[PDB]
């Protein structure tokens, strides 16, 4: 994930060029090497044209090129561009918001769950602990970098996700799928046994506990599906092979053609073809941003950074279940005990955001004593 | 479905141009019947003309050649295709939303229905049945494969499905429509059932069991409705008049003409139209998109595993609520018991993507303490 | 409702061709009077042009023609059409979405509600009516067919979902307003009467009908919401008229002018504008897509078949709360009871689906002993 | 809210064209007035360029008006009005998703709430007339046809929406702020205290008051949210630039240039620029539609009609609550009491809705004897 | 944040057009320094092109110009820019959707939390400043305004959002991330202790208590999931480079040449480039709505009013905990207490507005008697 919303917070001068200057998940990174083949194959092709064709062969390329040009269209390209890329960014929020962050379920777990003794911090820490079991077991069949760092079960164990006693009932219980599911039926046992158990004074709270865990389980399903189910291969060709098409047309069709030759638009040899490798950047870049978000949990700049997601979800919940369970602030008068309408300060750089509120825009109408009279 | 993920899991050199060398589910596997027909009738008419036309008709054919390439750039070929499969598209991942999915109610099940002797664990058993039996009851109707696996009830029989009790009081009950709902009134009353008999311990447990139940339910009629209501046929025909009249008129428009009559724009023979065979494969492949996806529950090769999932489902949802009731893993202290900062290790294929805490954008803002003071 | 789902179940050759020799909920029922509208006004044109007019009136005719022609643009009928359509598709499957089905209160009814006496059956029966009646008092509201079978209440009364009392009590409560929100108020206050009576053993299943009941409301509720608060008129008059006058200036501007006096694009003389009479199946196809679906509830092919669901919701709501309260099918021990990994059987026809299992996409990632080692 | 929706039921012959003949909430309606001004102007332009300038001046305005002409392109202000109009409709549509309506909160009070003596009818009275009021608070702040209904608090006394000792309250808890949220308070504190006070006989049944309270609440708060939160200033204009500096430059490079100079395109003076004026249309009605969908809370013909929402929610509110409580139909068998199948009949007009079921799309799927065989 | 929703209410004559006419939060506002360096380099062009080429060069640049002139349409700024917007409006509209407001969570407190006294106000107070405090510690987090206002934690215990003895407890539990979710499990242990206590009667209002606490706390979830998660700088850049490269091609391909040449299309020499200008307002101003929108919690004037947002939603939870607690108005009969049909009064401004009601679009549906009977 590459982070600019500093960057970006007020429209200023030229705000979204200083952004130019970045490498990190930069449009540069992800497209030097195909404009170098580009580049590679175009000025190979300008060189034939040149100085390895008779003029009879070089009127037939001439032919050929306004042949080419003729059929170099705008339209369907960024029409395909555009929908394939809408999708694939829409699919991308879609696989974050399913991310699983065990922040609710953790705090049902301090609240609901008693016991400062031994039993009952090692009753909310499993729990817990099972709903991290579940995010990693399902981010490391996700995610590849979380995959390299947990390569096996027993990476999980010498990483203290999983004991070996889970790991023992794991392998026992092993069936010929993908085994994420497991830690939510130990998690809604573990519960149960807990509110049998006098830990869960009510049912009530038991059941906030298992709606949150089914959340929990709702969105590792989702981060599941988008991992198997990818966006269909015929689309994902298409929109490859108009793009393409589209640089293969213009790899004859934009060359420059004799000037001498008094050809329609080729009046002029710039060499370069700064107009068709901005057509490149701005296309293959737009095909980049699909190529870099349809598997949002890879390796790239702008990927997530699910290993610390990983490492702040454990962190966290054990914190809150542990720590904080019971553990509160002591609870005295505040600064506005006795002031019905609180103001709190504005420093001197932030002075200026002290506004009226807004009453609705029909506050400033205006009504004559005749007109406001009911009827 | 072809599940490409790891493939494209970076943004590395031509990551997409390496799938345009798969054949499964490929843009040439979906399009190669209609490019043979494509090219066959192409090359009729090529032949047709330059060997079987007088030479007034090889004239009135050139003209019409003229006239049907100059025309076919009336055809809209990209907005009613790119709208049609963007709809066609959200349809398809909304009808994979609605595949139910067991593992919440499994879950509730293994907890909430009470004993570990046989007439407990033939109650969870039961009640889970209901739901894949409710499950598959919707996907045979709305799944090629589902149904070419289970023609009729007693294949649900015959596979554990349906006990025959079931399939009795299923023939029983029958009313002029689908009976997938049945399953549902089922779980319902085994549910109130179990709660009068004391197996479930509270009230609010049924609810949570009902809940789940009537969340498959909703998923189970967003897929009869689905398979029930199409996508308009005048939108579908809309689309496919346009995309096969673009390359009925690409049959003439884009033949090669005589190079010695010096027609612009064909000086050159080029005998095999390249650019024309690309624009066929996009716009076709583009309304094969469509084509594939309009039913996902069909046998295509990007098409759901239906056959798979109901027998995951199965599995998972008997070894949950059977095997896995009260069956828990020992107790005992973590790695990090007496550890207030958890670290777990990184690998050396993996310590790359150790970072640091993102702490909000306006972690370095930078003020002065003029600007500071209240 | 045109279904042709088991006709495009897989993407076979020419799939999307068989269902051109289709008429039921076709383009070609959709628009023959406007096509053969069209054609008679064109050919008209033509003969006037080519019959009834002088020479100075023949080259003024062919200058307009070419200026008329010059003049027709596809960009913005185009881009007016494809939104239009996705604002009247997304309405439609959300009208289609808000139409209420009774399966899950039916369900809740059929269990929580107890007694197999009279009166318990009684209860549970006017429970689901209460539902139904309320479903389709909305729905002759806002469906022609369902008016056209019940133009009264009295209609209603005489087809069984609505009572003699239930009717003098509606003609009772009568305000100047849509009354189809009753039948919840009277579904609310019968299900507290139920749990004061003891037919309901506890206030949650209570509470778990009345939620069903209010999802039903807010259905029937955007149900009467899309049938009053129509598309706004002058974004589909904007539409019409983008329509219409393209299509009027075709028919002056696609006309076939002499090729004796050599105009550019005018070298052939064809008698049948293929390609303007293709850009009116195009372009009205699209316009009568939205024609149709604007109203999914009147008496298109392709519109709601809403008769069938009110027939096939009181049908199945009387039979589950009736005949299936309490009456199970006998509890036997399974074909897998002893089986840990159960493995139905496949067909001959469906061996080939027989798929293993999808394990992530990390599942392959190959790493070596010294790099998956913990640091 | 113009409803045209029976007019479109079916897909007729010119179904949408019929609608065109309309005037309230029509294009004509919105345009005219521009259309004028554009008329005037044009002609200006034109009886300046033909009877006031030299030849020279001619000549140099002929020059302009084909420079012009160059710069009237379709595409961008057809992208931006399409998409600021999707943006317009889906912001009109979610305005009105937000529209409170009491009908589950009704239902819950009239069950939940019990006594039919005056305690309890003045305690069911007085909560409905709490959600009615917070509604009431943010129409009038939100619609300027509330505001013109109820200019101040003792309009909204005077129209009984608010008792004396209400509004007493209400200034008494006055902030610099909208209050419209202070009926939620008060509801909240009215329930607590009639659940203590035995009225609500399960703590449940308060919770489901409450929650139908708070979806109100949050209804409220989003139409306080799209009131306050205008789509950004800088996207307007941009929109409205894009439109106004299209039609600027047509007002010059649209004019009918003398055709004895025989200029490319303008070899036929038709005086009125039809095809111009068409532009226009579709453009700035393409344009009104957004300009009378941006704030669906005025007093246009397609805004909502706010007051009626107002008048029928409080009147079917207080019948509900009131004269509805425990005031149910007697419970009698129905038409299909031991009839195990119902049906209901059809008319004469209706007898041809009366459709077989759908019985999925692989019923009629056949397969041979042989490949039905479980293997 | 610029409201101008009165001034749109009705589609007026010119109605957007008299919004041409602001200045805060406008086209020109955020456009005016491009605009300039852009006038400034294309007359900087121009005399370049005039007084110090000699004739050789001259033709060479109006060639260049011809040229840039021709192909300036391969760029693709508006399908490109078109989708880009409809994105970051989109997540902007998101992004307001997330801001936290408790008052379904305010209203919860002040009814189930029983007690008149200093301990049940007290605890009632605390609550809701435990929601307050979550909500602005993720907002100075996400918030440039906000964390301008609150540079420190120690100005959010001088703000009276945090108590001193709070502000040690987040020390004491420091972590290396952001501890915005703190007030939560805070919210969830004190709510806990309440219904022990006996201050909460139920555990079913306990359940509402924490269901409102825990939507608010995934709405702050969300907004600091925008605030890590920018849109992608790929798509960024390739939009700024079509809009920038389009103008900088704009700076050579729309000089006008010299007249005395009869170039076709430059002829006529204007001097100033009004329909270009007016492709700057328009496609730069379009670029301008994502620059502002992109991040909505800035200091820009359509920029969110945090600040105003975090005072009000104090200073209501407080009064609405506290103040309002069992302080309902007399209950007492309404003018409706005996008429079956209310009728509220219309004032003469307003009785336009009295409309019948809308029935239903079959209401109309006229058929005669034979095709009205049930069928036998
Ligand atoms: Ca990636
Ligand atoms: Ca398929
Ligand atoms: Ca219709
Ligand atoms: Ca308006
Ligand atoms: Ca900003």
């Amino acid at each position: 994930t590459i982070t600019y919303t500093s960057q970006v917070a007020n429209a200023r001068l030229g705000s979204f060029s200083r952004l130019l200057l970045c490498w990190r998940g930069s449009i540069y990174k992800l497209l030097y090497g195909e404009f170098l083949i580009f580049l590679l194959c175009y000025y190979i092709i300008r060189f034939i044209y040149r100085l390895a064709l008779t003029e009879e062969q070089q009127l037939m390329f001439e032919k050929l090129t306004l042949y080419c040009d003729s059929y170099i269209q705008l339209i369907p390209i960024s029409f395909v561009l555009g929908f394939y890329v809408t999708l694939v960014v829409t699919r991308w929020w879609n696989q974050y918001e399913n991310l699983p962050w065990p922040d609710r379920l953790m705090s049902l777990v301090s609240g609901f769950v008693e016991g400062k003794d031994e039993q009952g911090r090692l009753l909310r820490r499993t729990l817990i602990r099972y709903a991290n079991l579940g995010n990693v077991l399902i981010l490391r069949s996700v995610s590849t970098a979380v995959y390299k760092r947990f390569p096996s079960a027993q990476h999980l164990v010498q990483a203290g996700f999983m004991t070996p006693a889970e790991h023992k009932q794991l392998e026992k219980l092993s069936l010929p799928h993908n085994m994420f599911w497991v830690p939510w039926v130990w998690f809604a046992n573990l519960s149960m046994k807990a509110w049998l158990g006098g830990r869960i004074r009510d049912p009530i709270l038991l059941q906030s506990l298992l709606n949150e865990m089914n959340t929990l389980r709702t969105q590792c399903g989702h981060l599941y599906a988008y991992d198997w189910i990818s966006i269909p291969l015929v689309y994902t060709q298409v929109v490859t092979v108009a793009v393409y098409s589209f640089f293969l047309t213009c790899l004859v069709g934009r060359q420059f053609l004799n000037p001498a030759k008094a050809y329609p638009g080729h009046e002029l040899d710039l060499v370069v073809p700064v107009f068709t490798f901005l057509q490149f950047f701005f296309y293959v870049g737009w095909l980049k941003v699909a190529e870099q978000l349809i598997n949002p949990f890879g390796e790239d700049d702008d990927d997530f950074e699910t290993n610390w997601i990983v490492d702040r979800n454990l962190q966290v919940s054990l914190l809150a279940v542990d720590e904080m369970h019971q553990d509160l602030p002591r609870m005295e008068p505040d600064m506005y005990w006795n002031k019905p309408e609180p103001q709190p300060p504005y420093t001197a750089a932030s002075a200026q955001f002290r506004r009226a509120s807004f009453m609705g825009s029909t506050f400033n109408i205006s009504l004559n004593k005749e007109e406001m009279e009911f009827q």
